């Protein structure tokens, strides 16, 4: 059971668990955050922009709109994991168990020992406390869980406000009516489907034309014969030609009619 | 799961009413913010503030539409505020510390006055002495009454508002209601066909660009008719897009009504 | 689900009787509203004042229509109020504090006179000493009788009201029921095919507008014949639309009975 | 119950379990690491590269860019086993229970004996501890499990950075845009799967061409009869021809056009 | 089968100088039986035998035999190892074997309460639980050290094999004159030829059986599918023993005119 | 059930149970050995071969290898039953219970009575022993059961080697390459299946003619008429011709071509 | 084959019946010189009876009698008698043997038998304690399991030693029948004039002819009866199948009485001038 593997087990110890809780929640967020950048294609072409120029010709301000998109899109993974842990509250209570002031404790009279304070409070999350302090143990358990949930509900509130400000300003300051942007956002996600689809077909066709010249024939299934028959290949596309359809693109217009993707710009020569 | 969003009452003085505010206000706020974004009637309104850059249009025409934005998006917070009030757990945890010890009933003068607020704080969590359980049960019902009381009357004031808004809407709209019904069926019919054509006119332009690169575009059996039946030569000008976005209030043309800016653009 | 919509008595004097009114009347009140909104007869009756703004129609001709509208929507208030009265939950919670202790019998005088109302208020919540269980039981059984007695005669009131009105409606109306059955069927049938024609005529105009913008419209197979079958040129003017909505009471034209304003408009 | 056999059994004995901790975690890691190298086709054409030249003229500049890929595509398997063990915590606690400082125990007063501290601490993972020290064990067990679970999470972080570091350099230092590399990635697999598929068929046709000469006829299934009727062969492929499509290929452009596989380089006749 | 498993299951005889004999038999012999099965099923061992039979002069040197002999054991020594390893990891076999060899003074967890009257006898009784209750702590102590010593060796044995397999695989590719890719085709050819051979041998067997029965009974009875076999695959006679004698024997890549021959049969198909 | 009846029941009695153990093991082995000989077809033509010559015309040496095949094929059942009994150990303990030397007994101080050594040692397997010597009954049982399992494992080992030894020499000493034996074996199995299949068809057709000749007709199922029409009988086959295709057969060549059975030799004319 | 399954069901049938018999109805009469006779009858009587239904139900048995009564000279050759006698026993005499062995194997049948013969002085593990007058009587009560606990010690050894004898005796019986079957099969093939392939073909033919004979005979009865119905009514009503038979099977008539007698009895296996004849029925057709 992988649930038992990644389960949050609180090491009840002073000055030790908050260090653990920091690395038991932040690190999965870091992994989740890293995944978002890696998979999002909007960051490779941004990287690819930095490699071809080798000079830093392009200004930062035009690229900041796209730079905020990769971080923004990938920011769901940390938030949806930072929030879920906070609401569960197990992460926080084990983290902040040892900072509770014994003097400010409530629900009971001043019978809390002060010989070794942090040691007893640190052991609260694991329930390894004498029942004579069970009221104290429960009181801190509830109060600390309260701050987690209050922080958790605050966290989701802040994200919602940020999204509202982001989308409202993005539509306001963009120079295209939002209906056109929907068509544009229905293009880049449509071109990439066709471009990936023909990438294999013009690869497999080029694969068969290589094996055949070696073996003397090519094994194929019933469908693959249609690929060779319908779509013949003659050669390969030049490397600079590949260089002209990678990078970032920001609504460069031609003659008064838009070009929606950098490939479309190259399709006009 | 429901366990994560489940209401856990922190039985503490001057603290739980903060939590109830957050555990109810924020989910209400997050629903309301969701409502605005999804409702497409606000973006063109936002886009309306952009193209003019002058505010030529007065607020009076906008106000009739602006109500339809917040109101149509206010259903989600209301149905979430109601259930929380009807459930009652949030309210009792909210006002437990404000119960007057003097107004306590169903028992003799046995409730301690040493730390009333502290004792009153721990009522929602069953952290109470059995001797005070009668007091706890009394406030467990008196407080739950107010929540269920507030829930029902807040439902009623909402309910009459729907009737008041709808009747006034039919009272103030110059066109007859049955014609408005046709207008409602036209907005859905145009939006679907426009959206359905948005994908197709995107795909045809998509294939007409990949082909220039690879030399051929791989299409399945059904997408093949898309290229054959629907050929395009280019794109549409930005001003042309800029003339069919925004708000529209029943501009009549030579005795012929127009129902959408696109229709108004279709008449030239 | 059903847990949220339930009755829980606040065992408090001068407070529970408010809850009983709120916990039943308001759910009945909203159900009363809902019937009005769904019915289409209200808006045209509402729209009648809009097209005149002068009170052209007198009170006597228009008073006849008002009777039918309220009764149709009155189904929800009566289909719910009597059900709660059958359970008797509202009555026992509401008027328990107002039960006169003098009429209490079938037991010796044991109920305290210090707080008679307060003890009475806590009966529904099962909070009562076993010595007063007899006092609780007698009133609980008495209130359940009165609630059911009240609830049962409500059904009879409904039963007689529909019966007398139906013959009165037949007697008052100058039309035979066989004539009324056909006429009523016409409205219930002409509306349905009016709505279906509305969408088809809505889509056809919608398709034409998009084509003038994109250049081609992506329709399914069934929509393809829609363009071929029903091609339109423009729309219908607002006065033509206005001549449809409103109320109508069986005008006659040279011995030809007309059954709808549309039929009245059909002859020109 | 095959998983039950490989289950961890901590030998509670001083200076002994950490050896077992190593050899019951390292060895399956070593086995998983070796498997990654063996099954990875990119490691054989590396070996066959230095084999046929017999001189090692080529420098380390082209080798290191591939050698990392050999381990990288294979070193993931040991790590996803090394991290899993650390998260479970069983491997570490038994390994290091001997080294716990007898002066660093808390949650109890000075009740730890000093006669054989290492010995008594060694038996903590086996729960064979007298009930007068049950507080001590539940302190050491939970403390050591922290150290493991901290190391496991940290190790995941280091891979979570090395992958992102590598994926950036592999796209910033390579002379090809990523969209072209995806094609070059979609071509290496497209050719190899065709090659394996066509190798099997040209094997069977050659086989059926010899068995016939030994029996006068060949038994073939109904669908296999189509194979012989479609893909006739005339002989075998010479060894030097088989020796020019084995090895490492590094983006040799031809007359201004690219070649994506070493086979492709031979396909143009080079 | 719960009864069959119960028969083979280990039953340690707690007695000195006796159990490790059984432990040797209870693991060694099933390993030996598995190893013998590995030899017989390995088709490469027979044409190896047939090679040592037909030539009668030991024509082949050590190098042609050594390269093949490695494949004989490698494809067969897997079965003993995965049985020896599985036994060691279980640890029951080892603890029964060495229960009479731990040094009493090396024991711990208890003071010098270990009797020295007949040390070997009492130690040997540990695996079968047949121990006095006062030495139950010692019983568990030895029951764990010996489990360890088995388990460490069990894991160590797997590691050594996982090195030899990698070393053997790497050496073969570096030493053979063929490219690794051409060997894959060569491996993909022996399987196709063998499967076609065995399948087509049956058909040329049944036809000969059908032809001979017809001469005796006067006719032959065939199933629906066998009817096609007689017409589609007619035979005229048998094949001489020397013809059968040119295709059974180890073959190591004799190239012809610069074009390879991939098996004895292929060399015969060219009449060489 | 059947297993309950044939369940071993050790007769605890001196000088008597080892007789029972032999019969309760040997007889099941002897019976199973007979079934191996009886069902095997290569044993009857061996006997039938002696019928025709009646004078030992053929030498015993060439026919010896067949005798190696008949014993080897049949011996699987006795061994697989002898081994199972040895591994179970029930047979052996009751067989040798009363032969355990009291002097060599261990795991107990010398309380073993000598008044009836054999008798009390005979009763050990059947729980009819004093509880004061219960540890001995466990000690003697475990040592004896150890001896049984060692013999069982040694026996299966020797059978394992002999199977290999008789299969390494058979290929070596046979005059044919092992592949020819593959065809020869696949031919024999094909011949017998086809030969037996035609016998049913030939008989059913022949019986039809006799019944038709005597009722004037025959009652047939759906496929019988197909059998009658497709395969008509023209008579029977002489006995001496049948005799030429019975009996053992060694590989004999004709004009440089093999003949794989007497039926083949007969079919060649 | 078909023969083995036919025997197997019978072997299972008696074993189950023996298990059923040993539960509901077997109570050893613990009375001297009464259990001994009871024990012997508890084995032989089912054995002798079960052998009898084996003979009666065997069709080939009356074939032997028919020839013996017809020939009155025992002119049947040794080989056909070897075939039939080894056929009936192999098909019938199996059932008593299986009952006999399982009865011995369980031992409750035998333990009653020699309980009388048990020597009081042959007992061990203690001094012999039995009166010279009631020694036989007390032993007879051992199998009932009602013996006093004082005599339980001596009873278990006696009830087991006989149980030892029964299982050993039952096993020894299995050896004899197993050897005999092996001995007979060799004698059957050695003394037969034709090889086993001939014997296989012949016995395989015998089943097919008699199976064909039975099916035809039932049909011939129906068609002959139907034709006489037509003669007695002038019309016949038939279903789909039977009506096809009358149109497809002409009525040859009534066969001569000697012809029926010629096709019953033992088979002389006289080769028709070298051409084999596998039954009397085959000879009759080839004879004419």
């Amino acid at each position: 059971e992988l649930f038992s593997v990644v389960a949050f087990h609180c090491p009840c110890s002073p000055a030790r668990n908050y260090l653990y809780g920091l690395a038991a929640i932040g690190v999965p967020a870091l992994v989740l955050f890293i995944i978002g950048i890696i998979l999002n294609n909007h960051t490779w072409n941004l990287v690819a922009e930095c490699q071809h120029r080798r000079t830093k010709n392009c200004s930062a301000a035009p690229t900041f709109l796209l730079l905020s998109s990769i971080l923004g899109r990938a920011a769901v993974a940390p938030v949806t994991w930072s929030v879920i842990s906070l609401l569960r509250g197990e992460a926080y209570v084990c983290a902040l168990s040892e900072f509770v002031d014994p003097s400010s404790l409530t629900a009971r009279e001043e019978h809390f020992p002060s010989a070794h304070a942090t040691e007893i409070l640190a052991r609260f999350p694991c329930k390894e406390n004498p029942d004579n302090l069970s009221d104290f143990r429960e009181e801190v358990s509830r109060r600390l869980r309260y701050e987690s949930q209050l922080f958790g509900w605050l966290l989701i509130g802040v994200v919602a406000i940020l999204v509202f400000l982001t989308k409202c300003l993005k539509h306001y300051c963009s120079p295209l009516s939002y209906r056109q942007e929907a068509y544009w956002a229905q293009y880049r996600a449509n071109e990439d489907q066709l471009f990936q689809r023909t990438a294999e077909v013009h690869s497999r066709v080029l694969a068969a034309n290589n094996v055949r010249r070696f073996f003397g024939f090519v094994a194929l299934n019933k469908d693959d014969e249609e690929l060779i028959a319908n779509f013949p290949v003659e050669g390969t596309q030049p490397r600079p030609q590949w260089n002209a359809i990678t990078g970032v693109y920001l609504y460069r217009e031609n003659q008064g009619l838009p070009l929606y993707s950098r490939l479309h710009k190259w399709a006009q020569g």
